[PDB]
């Protein structure tokens, strides 16, 4: 399967281990998926985001290809450990990817892809937020851009709370800004802007669903020196257009 159309609960699991092939089970596809770091705690999916480690080395990276489409949605609960350690942050939820999808160090200035994740951040001042984390063609840094939106506007997002992630996307077509990066987190709109995601109408294409889940960044301090967890449950993966 390359699907099209996804709606995992976890609910028909024993609270236990989440295999790899659990993983392509439930999602038809499931790249590089790394079931030391999944697991099912009372009916949600854990992953875990292991102690003085980076990015793939401690998280969740896996890209579930989909069927090709010009309009997307999914939506998705998470929720932070009860005692989480945030950290100066990383990246967190179900995405979806357009031609290339751009990540890294890499921007997709070549107009040949890119991204639309999410990610947590801590300022220096201790405020906790939820912000987007895209690649396009446009995007006016190495990394990703947050087009400075957060969620919440003011105050902080908080420990073992739900939070229900809406995400939408939209191919743009040729040169111009008709496309569409939409990130909605329990009702509130953070982000709804057009957007030029590729020029080049062959990397089009909404090719494949993130789920990308780490801390950092690059830099020593972006890491925790315990385990932690993040939670997620009730995705609903829709092809649109
Ligand atoms: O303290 C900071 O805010 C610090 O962040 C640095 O930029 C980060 C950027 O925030 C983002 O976190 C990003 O995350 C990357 C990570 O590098 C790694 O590449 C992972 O593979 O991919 C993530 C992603 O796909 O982009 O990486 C940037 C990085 O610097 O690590 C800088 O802005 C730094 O100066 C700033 O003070
Ligand atoms: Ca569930």
């Amino acid at each position: 399967a390359i699907p099209s159309s996804l709606s995992i609960n976890w609910n028909n699991y024993a609270t236990g281990a989440y295999s790899s092939g659990n993983a392509a089970s439930d999602f038809g596809n499931a790249g590089g998926w790394n079931q030391s770091r999944s697991y099912i705690s009372d009916g949600t999916l854990r992953v875990t985001l292991l102690k003085n480690a980076l990015s793939g080395a401690g998280g969740l990276i896996s890209n579930i290809d989909v069927s090709d489409g010009t309009e997307y949605e999914l939506d998705y609960d998470v929720r932070f450990h009860s005692q989480f350690d945030w950290s100066r942050g990383g990246a967190v939820g179900f995405g979806f990817s357009i031609g290339e999808g751009n990540t890294g160090g890499d921007p997709g200035w070549d107009g040949n892809g890119g991204t639309l994740r999410m990610a947590w951040y801590q300022t220096d001042a201790g405020r906790v937020f939820f912000q987007p984390y895209i690649y396009h063609k446009d995007q006016p840094g190495q990394y990703g851009d947050t087009f400075g939106k957060s969620y919440p506007s003011s105050g902080s997002i908080t420990k073992g709370t739900t939070y229900h992630v809406h995400v939408y996307i939209k191919s743009n077509t040729g040169s111009n800004r008709d496309g569409r990066a939409q990130i909605i987190i329990n009702g509130t709109t953070v982000l709804d802007t057009a957007i030029r995601w590729t020029t080049n109408d062959a990397q089009r294409l909404i090719k494949n669903m993130t789920f990308h889940t780490f801390r950092g960044g690059s830099q020593t301090y972006w890491q925790s020196p315990v385990d932690s967890y993040i939670y997620y449950d009730n995705l609903v993966l829709r092809k649109i257009r």
